[PDB]
């Protein structure tokens, strides 16, 4: 049942993987469930080389030298649910060969040289779920080929050369939950580029060339997760997220944000993770109601001097807080947000700290106060903080080191303080 | 496609009718249904040919109904059906007549039911059958004759039943069987030839049984890879125990009242990577591991063993985790030879000191537990050389002072319960 080079398993899978083979091995069982041809030298495929396998559900050609594929090279697989073509030499989408894989739920064309997509690509695949186009030479989003995929739940166009996303490019994919555009060249988004996708919960625009805020996302009522980081965006309007009330996670960092509406982050009750970094010119804080449910907050690279009392009355969910690398000169009491396990205050201008500031925080393992100006610390401040394995006081102006308990902590960094008494 | 009201139908012909409290098969279900999930409904019984109008039905899930008995003609339609799950029902007996003609069936779940009896014609034609779940039932014997009807079976669970005796040649006709689960039975006796015929068997589970003797029957198992006999009554592991199973990789013996282990018992296994022995109260000596050099995890606990053989770390270069806790060990031979060690558990022994060279050289070693010993002295520089050490447990020993060298980068260093004089001051 199993020809020499391959190996055949319990469930009817046959691994010809990594055999240095130029052609489909002959002698394989016709009851083969799965076939793995990955990592071989197969340069080309002949007519119907898979026709003798009627039951074959999964076909892995990943990582071969395959350049072109005869239109009929797969005919006999109407039961095929998954086809992995990744890491091969394809300069184009094998449109004709994909005619009549009518059962196909997974198509990986990612990591090829693909420049062009023939207009009729993916015409019959009505069952397709996952389409991987990424890591290719794609110059534009293939509107026609994607109009044939009403079942698609997930798509990656990432790591291509795309510069612009036309209006209604995704218009026919209503089942789509996940759209990945990251690491393209995109400079321009049509106002209607995202129209039609009312099920999309996840959008990746990261590592692109964007400049305006992408208000196209107003077409996305189901949006949960949004990345726009590493772009050129200069402005986050108030009204930015108004039409996306379900957002849990926003990644905005690595943009030259010169401006952020104070209220841009208002009224997001599902928002658990908010990351803002390296916004150089942005001078100030968020309004942040009705967002009380925030889990992790990162705000760094700015001018803010301080934080409101309401902050820890209203956020009872907050676990990690990264305020580092700001201009902050002062600190409110943190007792309120009881869920705090991590607080990073380092590289600010803060001068002093009191007792109750860190009072009643049970779960806090990590506190980084390092690289500040702090000239003194009250003796009873850290008495209350357990779980604490890491306290970084290093690189301040302080002349005397507090306790306790600093006893039993795994790390206490006191380095770089001008401690006059110890020098003696 | 015509999906009826309780159901949710997909694009491939699946129909999920589960959890809607149905007492009979829904009408209006497509004739092209490939998969039908009827699980978690209230169906008590089902009539003849209920599935007759599903010519293409591949999978049928009846699990989690009240199902009591079934009309011998209820499954008549289905020659395409490859998977059938009846588990979690009231079946008092294996429905042998209902299963006649299911010629495509690869998976049969009769598990989690009340079955007392398996008729002799049971599974008569299922020559495509792969997985058979008879576990969690009332069976008092292994169904020899039904099982002879299953030349293709790769996996069998008789587990969680009342079987007390396995006669010779019981499994004799399953020559495709790779996996045999007998765990949680009452088995006190195994006929010498009870495993004859299973030459493809890679895994045997005898755990949680009544065995007084080592199971010499495994001599029928040339391809055995994994063997559990844990939680039995075996007091002794004989010489040549595994001499017919040279391919063994994993053996689990723990929770047996072992007083003695043969000198050649664990010898000559070149494929053995995992050996677990725990709670052998009267074993006084480290087993002889001559010829077994490829050990990866070794666990030897609960014994009177007072020392470790000098040859040990000379021979095991693959050893990664070593659990020696809960013995009588009073002195440590050098672990230096065991170069792959990432984890060492010595807690709850008699140990007194650790010297400079005990642990010297183990560059991969993250976890060291020396707690609950007698240790009064640790050479300074003893944990020098351990670049990977993240966990050091020195607690509940006699140390008056502690070494600091090599000890700063640790995520966890536990000193509790030692008598440190300087720090009481
Ligand atoms: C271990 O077994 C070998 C081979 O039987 C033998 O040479 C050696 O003495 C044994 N070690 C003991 C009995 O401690
Ligand atoms: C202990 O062993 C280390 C590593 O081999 C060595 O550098 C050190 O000098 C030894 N110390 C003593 C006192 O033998």
């Amino acid at each position: 049942p199993c020809p020499a080079p391959c190996a055949c398993d319990l469930d009817g899978g046959a691994d010809c993987s990594g055999k240095g083979l130029v052609t489909v091995p002959d002698g394989l069982s016709v009851f083969t469930h799965s076939l793995d041809l990955s990592m071989n030298n197969i340069t080309k495929l002949p007519e119907g080389a898979f026709k003798g396998f009627p039951y074959l559900e999964e076909l892995r050609l990943a990582g071969n030298d395959l350049s072109i594929i005869h239109p009929m090279a797969l005919s006999g697989l109407k039961e095929l649910k998954v086809l992995t073509l990744q890491n091969n030499q394809l300069k184009t989408v094998p449109s004709e060969s994909l005619k009549g894989l009518v059962s196909l739920q997974s198509l990986r064309l990612d990591a090829n040289h693909i420049v062009t997509v023939p207009e009729d690509s993916f015409e019959g695949l009505v069952q397709l779920r996952h389409l991987w186009l990424d890591d290719n030479s794609l110059t534009e989003v293939p509107i026609r080929p994607l109009s044939n995929l009403p079942s698609l739940q997930a798509l990656t166009l990432a790591l291509n050369k795309i510069s612009h996303i036309p209006d209604y490019a995704f218009s026919n994919l209503s089942s789509l939950v996940v759209l990945h555009l990251h690491n393209n060249k995109i400079r321009t988004l049509g106002p209607h580029c995202f129209h039609g996708l009312d099920n999309l919960e996840a959008l990746d625009l990261n590592y692109n060339n964007l400049i305006d805020f992408p208000d196209s996302i107003r077409s996305l009522p189901n949006l949960k997760e949004l990345g726009f980081h590493s772009n050129s965006i200069t402005i986050i309007p108030d009204g930015a997220f108004v039409k996306n009330p379900l957002l849990r996670t926003i990644h905005l960092y690595d943009n030259p944000l010169s401006f952020v509406g104070n209220s841009a982050f208002q009224n997001l009750s599902d928002l658990h993770f908010l990351i803002i970094r390296g916004a150089s010119n942005v001078q100030w804080f968020p309004n942040l109601t009705g967002t009380n449910n925030l889990e992790s907050l990162t705000l760094t690279g700015t001018k803010i001097r301080s934080i409101p009392i309401k902050f820890c009355q209203e956020q009872k969910m907050l676990r990690t807080l990264d305020l580092s690398y700001n201009e902050i000169s002062a600190l409110v009491g943190f007792e309120g947000c009881s869920s705090l396990e991590e607080v990073y205050l380092q590289n600010n201008q803060i001068q002093e700290v009191q007792n109750e500031t860190f009072q009643g925080l049970a779960a806090l393992r990590m506190l980084d106060l390092s690289r500040n100006r702090i000239h003194t610390i009250h003796k009873e401040a850290f008495v209350t903080l357990k779980a604490l394995t890491n306290l970084d006081l290093s690189f301040n102006d302080l002349t005397a080191f507090p306790t306790a308990g600093l006893h039993g902590l795994n790390q206490l960094k006191l380095t770089g303080n001008p401690n006059f008494k110890e020098t003696l």
